């Protein structure tokens, strides 16, 4: 029930990382960053929706690595984070830093989501999509409910940080 | 006295634009933008100082065009603004949008500031500096006091938006 | 023998694309592009090595899609190419265009290269690597020899464009 | 006569730098660089025009610092060049390096060109223009002829590098 409360009326985005290190840093530090165009879209979504849920997948892994709620709009951030940037990209191109509240840090293999389709991506399987693909409400809710419950996470701390 | 109150313990930055259009848009809309690296520095300065004052100069103009107080940290912004970007730069590289409260929208020719030197730039005349050059407290205060008073601006509205 | 001739003393790079579209365009038009940092690295490699071989893999495909020889240093480009760019990145950030001479446009599944490890990447299977990972001479040679012969390609045309 | 020969049928571009350092480096090393969008435009102009002439002006200097002929399309570069970059921009964003053949390294004050208007920029004085502004043939020719002869330059070396 607590997870479903967190997910009520949420918007869902599929976030694809080229490597494991960025998702590991996000789990360790509770933060996320991206290019300004995407940052703008996330900030708009954050102000417009009861919750914004990021569902993370490392390409070539065949799995989702967890999901998290946007905790606030982006801000300047602290000391540099050693993100692993795509070949040739300068860290000077990154925007601000989002604080994220992890709801599940456990993995879900794509084999377990093979029955779900995203109406907002031509009913392709929900694993399929470009970085930032939005997942329709009911599909995104079912996908999140497929993850194993994460006993290392206190959903009350997630619920307390909600300001809807 | 009101202007001096606004300037108390402020930090001052010299902001140089390649063209008039960006400063005109900033006066019309009460906003400013820049690349993320600079945005980060302005956001940090905003949280650290009683006031952050931007002093604007259009290159090749021989003048300052006015000065404004940072009103808040940067945010996603509204509809695109038709900023005039340097040749070859994508608007996708810009960070968020700062709201600024204009304190003076009138010009000051460089000839009138020729007696002031910036200790934080090797005592070069205060007109001299790369974009973002910081101006020492007393020098920056004297420079702002050289501008003609702007009767079109209500300093009470500036003072009311201060949250120190 | 013709393939082994082209590959003599070659340098090999694993090129990872996040979508099929860019590799399909490269196959149709015989060109490639990327960010200026990587463009510089490819131009340096082209000028010094007898051949530079790009081995392409679309992430999440579980296959290599083919491989090609760099035919020239990068140049202006000519006609526009509707590359698919990472979210939030501008085509204005891209460097010039390389002419590439395809050697094989047929696919090779990762299962077929399970016995090849790359000694310049910690002896990990050669399918593993960040974008641009260099592959040691003998490992890259054997990987290219694993691809099925591509009758649609005239290796004499590839060989005749060599200027060693 | 030698100068008029070099300038026959040339295209002329006004290049505006925000600091003296970049123009000083260009004069010392005989090279130029810029963002890929502008690099593409310069490479196109080089391939089609008999000569491409870059006329340099450091903003706020009130002078042109000299002019040079594009000697080649852009290339990798070679040795590093410690260009001064706009605040917040990364050297990784820059394109390749153009070889330039200086024709005059002596300065021309704007007061000396007050009679030349650029018909491809609304008949504004030729000193006026955004970075990269193209200058009509006869106006650019007369502007270059206004510079003082530069005995330190051997125009035969410039002429011998022409490949029209
Ligand atoms: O946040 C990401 N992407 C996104 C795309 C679109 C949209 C939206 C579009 N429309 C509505 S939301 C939202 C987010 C996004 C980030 C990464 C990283 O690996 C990463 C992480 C941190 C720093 C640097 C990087 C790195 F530079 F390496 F990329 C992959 N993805
Ligand atoms: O804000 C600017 N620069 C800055 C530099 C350094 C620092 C700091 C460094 N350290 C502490 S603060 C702060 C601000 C800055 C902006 C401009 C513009 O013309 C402009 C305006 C709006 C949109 C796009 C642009 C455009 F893209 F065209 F540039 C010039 N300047
Ligand atoms: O060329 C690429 N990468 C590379 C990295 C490192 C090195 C080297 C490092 N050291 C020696 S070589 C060489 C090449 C590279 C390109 C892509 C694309 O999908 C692509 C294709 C065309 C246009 C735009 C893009 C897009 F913008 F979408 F990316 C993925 N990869
Ligand atoms: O080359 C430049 N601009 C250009 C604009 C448009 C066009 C054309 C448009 N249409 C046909 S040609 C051609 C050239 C241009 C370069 C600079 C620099 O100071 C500079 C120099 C070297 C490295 C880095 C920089 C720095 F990063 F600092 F900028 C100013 N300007």
């Amino acid at each position: 029930s607590k997870l479903k409360y967190v997910l009520q009326d949420a918007r869902f985005f599929l976030i694809k990382s080229n490597n494991h290190e960025n998702v590991s840093l996000a789990k360790a530090k509770g933060v996320w960053s991206t290019l300004p165009v995407n940052e703008k879209k996330l900030n708009l979504a954050f102000r417009s929706a009861r919750s914004v849920i990021l569902i993370f997948s490392v390409r070539e892994s065949g799995k989702f690595q967890g999901f998290a709620r946007l905790s606030s709009e982006s801000h300047h951030g602290g000391s540099p984070i050693h993100w692993v940037l795509p070949a040739g990209m300068s860290a000077k191109m990154l925007g601000g830093v989002f604080k994220i509240d992890w709801i599940c840090r456990r993995e879900l293999p794509f084999t377990k989501s093979a029955h779900l389709t995203n109406p907002w991506n031509e009913h392709k399987p929900v694993k399929i999509g470009r970085d930032g693909q939005e997942i329709e409400l009911e599909c995104g809710t079912q996908l999140c409910l497929l993850f194993p419950p994460d006993e290392s996470i206190d959903l009350y701390q997630v619920i307390h940080k909600m300001r809807h």
